[PDB]
């Protein structure tokens, strides 16, 4: 399902510039070390008592994802309550089409049917219920956050959770010159 997607998006090249995206589906873990992780997360959060109080919840599992994308990395939930923005469908939807007008073009001469911001909407829709979910983007400080190339032109970490569902869909795209 995910894989044309992320097999178009593989190192895109478009003559100088390189897309690159990546789509992950993550079911949401309550044992074993998740379990530990996210009452330690939790604990890091109350007790320092940007996200409201609403996403709340969904900081934690947030920050869990990105401990399966790089466990090796010091992530902390005070930070990432900083990092992470909830969003709408329709800011992703004109992030999209603004910077990824280029590969929907290359999407829409290579196959005839649904657009590319369709043909993503049906498998992000499949994986999580998008009418549902809630989306956020992670924007760190430094470049030694994984979730920031250094030279990329831009980058762009969206992340669709369904709370009914426990369910997290990682996006990551970014455009690289050569």
């Amino acid at each position: 399902p995910l894989d044309r997607i992320n097999d178009f998006l593989d190192h895109l090249n478009l003559g100088e510039r390189t897309i690159k995206g990546c789509l992950e589906a993550y079911s949401c873990k309550h044992t074993g070390t998740d379990k530990r992780l996210s009452i330690s997360l939790e604990h890091e959060i109350l007790d320092y008592l940007l996200l409201s109080r609403s996403s709340r919840k969904a900081l934690i599992y947030l920050v869990l994802t990105l401990y399966h994308m790089y466990p090796d990395y010091d992530f902390s939930a005070v930070k990432a309550h900083q990092f992470f923005t909830e969003e709408s469908w329709n800011t992703f939807k004109q992030i999209f089409e603004t910077y990824m007008f280029e590969a929907s073009k290359e999407w829409s001469e290579t196959y005839g049917g649904s657009s590319l911001l369709e043909t993503l909407y049906k498998a992000l829709d499949e994986v999580v219920k998008l009418p549902e979910c809630e989306i956020y983007s992670y924007n760190p400080d430094s470049d030694s956050d994984p979730f920031l190339e250094k030279g990329a032109i831009w980058s762009f970490n969206f992340f669709f959770y369904n709370r009914k569902l426990k369910r997290v869909v990682s996006f990551r795209f970014s455009c690289l010159s050569n």
